[PDB]
């Protein structure tokens, strides 16, 4: 009643290891969680290793501080407030480079 | 492999189940879920799909996208930096009340 | 009842994994790490998702897609990109290669 180690016929496992306080779900194909209110995770580090794609299908994604990306595609429009510093290439608008490199 | 089974049917109508033939884990019929951890939470899977009819909030010092980020619209509140070539088309890029391609 | 109709596990490290049907709340607490490894996909369908990560959220993926609006405090684009439609900048200076493009 105080332990968790489930081993399914397809090789999937759900286990909790109290020595390292580690919860593991492995060997599954899909997971789906459907809730009517909220899903919350509170932890210093979140790591999502997704070899195809992460889709956030929502009216609004909010990042409360910094957002860092390799490349950016804004599809429809946007607003920017504050100081914005572009360097290391050329910023073009409507086919016109705004400050040649 | 093992022979364990998971199919919990709770009195509020929620279900937690694993189906090994299709290797599908399902959690249904709940109101809330939370995970609170002192170290890390990791998900390793090709596709992550979040369908959130109100909002997704990432309340963190830093969200890092290692490659491409695509959005419908963007709002930057407190500034930033852009490196590389940035190609703007299909509308007006305005700064401080002037359209920049016609300045 | 006597069947599989409940979930409440308290582990010797103080962690809890439980489902509380009175409030329909699934809770994992008191752990150090969690991981989920799947070969196909993970889906979460719920009105509100909240991730409170006091160090970082890393999305290590070819593509992150936000289907509608994305709001951020600050933005850092490292390699380049594209923008379509109207992009309205105010409340500071937009500089390119060391030149302020329009002073208010």
């Amino acid at each position: 009643s105080d332990a968790l180690h489930i081993r399914f016929p397809d090789g999937a496992v759900i286990e909790y290891e109290p020595e390292t306080s580690a919860l593991t779900v492995s060997g599954i194909k899909t997971a789906s969680v459907t809730a009517s209110g909220s899903v919350t995770a509170t932890v210093p580090v979140v790591m999502v290793k997704a070899s195809t794609r992460v889709t956030l299908d929502t009216p609004e994604v909010v990042c409360t501080n910094r957002l860092i990306t390799g490349t950016l595609e804004v599809q429809k429009g946007g607003t920017m407030r504050g100081n914005i510093e572009h360097t290391g290439g050329e910023l073009s608008s409507n086919g016109k480079v705004l400050h040649t490199l």
